[PDB]
């Protein structure tokens, strides 16, 4: 019964180390049987979960003097704990085939066991470039199973 | 007694055509028109759709990209609404001429559906999707 | 109650499908059952299967990954399609210093009778970094 959709990625918080923020409301977001505080889904009723996490990234270039790549996640927090678990990580960028401005995509789904209170959150990690696009490409939802 | 559906299979054209009957395509409580997934139920639907590309050039590199989407088509408003876009940088200099390159775009997620309401499959620069397997390139989805 | 799974990455001992974690962690079967690598239904119907892997390297070889989840029935040796996905994370001339990730989803309906088994393949499964159960995992569910 309980599911949920939400875009937007408002990238403010991950600078700071906080997780992306994501519209509840407008256009195909919605809630419907779970909630939403800060950027995490907030599970209402315990049980199994497919969530799912799709993340547009942006580059404006490839070098690796170091290295540069991104990293894409889907977290748990119990509120009680001050770990966040990583559930669904992604290690990603085209940078593999590089030698320049790039676009890439990362999807992240999976069925995990949520209780009532813990949240999810996306993290993407060592993003350099947010297109206008970016947060509404970008969503992450999930249903229960 | 759910409504769910996998298109195999796949033909060129805007939008995507798929196979319906053969082999691992399917329609269980779901319609199909022309590259169009046709609803017959309302309600919650969790639609996917995997495209395999593939080539042998990209003179471009990453700046060379492709869109892949599933698109709305809704009478409320005769237009198509992009839901699901993910646009990708499928090669780069990295791969020689003469040389192949291959990469696959998932898309995934959770949309609400009317009755009658159709949704299709829709890739920039075609050309380079690679229809030839089925499982290489498919589009479903299921209600919640 | 609706049958699930989500299975781990965990050390692989070129050496065929992979395998997998049931029970630690994010690892779980309900309902669903588990042999060598292999899910296996116990109720038929139709199931949202999904895998992902996490591909990693250094330089590159040749290269071109190939990423998939197939069926058999216990009775007939043939491995049967169901989701296939190929890549190319790497080109023969990137910088033989170049670290370099990428992921791949596969994700899909298909129609499982009893007894019967899926499984995920990768090619050069040396590419695959099974280092963390939440980089490469396999699951599925009951639609
Ligand atoms: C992100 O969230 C903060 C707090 O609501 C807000 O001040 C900022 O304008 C937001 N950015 C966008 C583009 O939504």
């Amino acid at each position: 019964n309980p599911a949920a959709h939400l875009t937007g990625a408002n990238s403010s918080l991950t600078g700071s180390g906080g997780p992306l923020l994501w519209e509840t409301q407008l256009g195909l977001a919605f809630l419907r049987g779970l909630s939403y505080h800060d950027g995490a889904l907030v599970v209402t009723k315990a049980g199994y979960y497919y969530i799912y996490s799709k993340v547009q990234l942006g580059g404006v270039g490839c070098p690796l003097g170091l290295a540069s790549t991104i990293t894409h996640g889907l977290y748990k927090r119990t509120p009680r704990y001050p770990e966040e678990l990583e559930l669904l990580v992604s290690q990603q960028s085209p940078c593999g085939r590089a030698t320049r401005v790039w676009w890439d995509s990362s999807f992240l789904g999976g069925v995990v066991h949520l209780e009532a209170g813990e949240e999810v959150v996306v993290r993407v990690l060592d993003e350099r470039l947010v297109r206008l696009r970016d947060g509404t490409r970008s969503y992450f939802g999930a249903f229960m199973v």
